[PDB]
């Protein structure tokens, strides 16, 4: 059973067992000058910016966007499970310029993509509202170990005992490394707030001018209520053993603020106490709402 295992340590960060087992064919993977990186902590606007990119890349082109799902659009580089997928394997066999998802924290990136001087797009997505998409998505998708009860999940979250470890690390280590790197450091509240104005960014990071009506056909379908409804986007290609949607969706509300909804009172004090403590030694600043 590939499924619900244990995490396992690689270089001090819990990942899937598989990726540990193939963890040199990882570390060795071969960057190219014009990839593109996007790297995120789970659960903070992946999927968006990956679909937003590949987008820009095909003019804003829905059909050609609609080639396959967007996990084999955009390859999880280092997720490899034996008899399911290879995103090392995926990415080596594709043509430039290539679009690279990961969620590897700074420390565990493969050397070649700062060898490379890639440009790298980052997002962030503020603690709270990740560990809520993260508690669902845990009961979703059966790689994952058992999350346990919500209140057992926050606890794990908090400790960064999940899937590529602390989220506070995650978050503050990238941001730190924008100083060394080319990092487009975006958050995912910005782009609930004024999409429009966050693609601009993109466009500009990747020195790419576009017409207006190009912008808001990209806009368009990178909305929620079009991505929700895309099966080439919202992961429903996926077998039921390894995502069960009927379980909880991937495009499950896609809003800030949900927190709310999943925090008790005590729970959100609790968590904001351990945070600023996490957090003051960083300028990184974000938004719960
Ligand atoms: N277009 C758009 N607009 C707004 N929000 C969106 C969009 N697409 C995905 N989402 C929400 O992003 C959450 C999934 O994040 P990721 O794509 O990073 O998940 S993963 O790490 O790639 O597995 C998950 O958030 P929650 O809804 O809070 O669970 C998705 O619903
Ligand atoms: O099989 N799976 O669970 C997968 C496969 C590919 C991917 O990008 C994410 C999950
Ligand atoms: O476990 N999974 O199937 C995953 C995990 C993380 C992710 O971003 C996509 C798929």
């Amino acid at each position: 059973d590939v499924f619900r295992r244990e995490l396992v340590d690689v270089e001090g960060i819990p990942l899937f067992w598989s990726i540990a087992e193939h963890w040199s064919q990882v570390e060795s993977f071969e960057a190219r000058p014009d990839d593109i990186l996007i790297s995120t902590y789970p659960k903070s606007g992946t999927t968006w910016v990956s679909e937003i990119l590949d987008l820009i890349y095909n003019n804003g082109d829905a059909e050609k966007c609609k080639r396959d799902a967007i996990y084999k659009r955009v390859p999880f580089m280092e997720l490899i499970i034996p008899g399911i997928t290879n995103g090392v394997e995926m990415l080596n066999n594709m043509p430039s310029p290539r679009i690279v998802k990961t969620h590897l924290p700074v420390q565990l990136l493969p050397s070649s993509f700062w060898k490379n001087d890639c440009k790298i797009i980052y997002v962030a997505r503020n603690a709270k509202d990740v560990v809520v998409s993260y508690y669902y998505f845990y009961q979703m998708a059966k790689i994952h170990p058992e999350p346990g009860t919500w209140e057992e999940f926050l606890e794990k979250f908090m400790a960064g005992q999940v899937s590529f470890g602390p989220w506070y690390d995650h978050v503050k280590s990238w941001w730190e490394k924008r100083k060394e790197y080319r990092i487009l450091y975006l958050f995912y509240e910005d782009m609930k707030e004024n999409p429009k104005c966050e693609i601009q960014k993109i466009l500009k990071f990747l020195e790419k001018d576009i017409p207006e009506e190009i912008l808001n056909k990209i806009l368009y379908h990178s909305s929620f209520s079009v991505m929700k409804e895309n099966p080439s986007a919202n992961y429903t290609t996926m077998m039921k053993e390894e995502m069960d949607h009927s379980v909880s969706p991937f495009m499950r509300k896609g809003i800030s603020g949900d927190w709310k909804n999943q925090f008790t009172v005590a729970q959100y004090e609790k968590f904001e106490e351990d945070y600023v403590k996490k957090m003051e030694d960083s300028t990184l600043k974000f938004r719960s709402e």
